[PDB]
């Protein structure tokens, strides 16, 4: 039958929803693998995508800076929040100082949250399934709790006064405080915004200081200060890590698992 419908705004929320979801319901993203979440612009494809839901799941902690404005085009369809009840870092530096950071998601720990979240709202609103949802849900989380023994160990070459991630987006600071990272960034996230050449040249400072070996960029943004700043720097440019979005299904990082283990083990190998 036309089963029960799940719009989410991006597609990390997508890849952890369908696996809670199995068979009995249908996840779709309203951005596509590679797009820009933050400051994405809706379109009217868009609207009639939301509006053909049963349930429509997004972030909060204002990373789609779209949503709510989009939303009011959306009539009779419920929502649900789902970082609900996780405790925000703020952002540090920069025109968002003292908003949340919002990308909680990188935190597996924080992610068990997110599918607690999503099975409530599975289940409130598709009470049919219940007992899918609650089996793929407690299934979904053990394989997300199995992932801290080989994430911690993958990094542990690395010695704590050497754990510095240079990043672009200031993405990352939920890992970093998982695993002991402190963390650099181009800019503390995403946006039309001044600022970032003066601090690239800060961040060159910090490498100097630090001897920091590696740099990274990220997958729906540009690469070229990251490598600016390997190219200016005794470090070298560790490649793309992966946050704000999946990849393709036949893709390197098809899954919120994947994006995980992929970007640990991007920054393992840059050390
Ligand atoms: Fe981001």
């Amino acid at each position: 039958a036309k089963k029960f419908k799940v719009v989410t705004t991006f597609t990390i929320i997508q890849d952890i929803a369908q696996n809670i979801a199995g068979d009995v319901a249908v996840v779709e993203s309203i951005t596509k693998p590679g797009a820009e979440i933050h400051d994405y612009q809706p379109t009217p494809r868009d609207i009639v995508k939301a509006q053909s839901a049963d349930l429509i799941l997004w972030n909060g902690m204002n990373l789609e800076r779209w949503f709510e404005k989009f939303f009011e085009s959306i009539k009779d369809v419920p929502s649900a929040v789902v970082t609900a009840g996780i405790t925000p870092l703020p952002i540090r530096e920069g025109p968002y100082s003292g908003i949340a950071n919002p990308h909680a998601w990188m935190s597996p720990s924080n992610a068990l949250i997110y599918i607690e979240n999503i099975r409530k709202a599975l289940v409130e609103h598709d009470p049919a399934h219940a007992e899918t949802y609650n089996r793929n849900a407690q299934a979904y989380a053990e394989k997300i709790k199995a992932l801290d023994a080989p994430l911690r160990e993958r990094l542990s070459r690395i010695p704590a006064e050497q754990r510095w991630l240079v990043t672009s987006e200031g993405a990352f600071s939920y890992l970093a405080k998982d695993y002991g990272f402190k963390e650099v960034y181009l800019w503390p996230i995403n946006a039309e915004q001044q600022g970032i050449p003066q601090q690239v040249r800060h961040v060159i400072d910090i490498i100097r200081e630090n001897k920091i070996p590696v740099v990274f960029s990220e997958s729906t943004i540009s690469d070229k200060p990251a490598k600016q700043v390997s190219k200016e720097t005794g470090a070298q440019y560790g490649g793309v890590l992966y946050v704000d979005s999946l990849s393709g299904e036949k893709g390197p990082v098809p899954t919120y698992i994947s994006l995980i283990n992929m970007t640990v083990d991007t920054i393992a190998k840059g050390f």
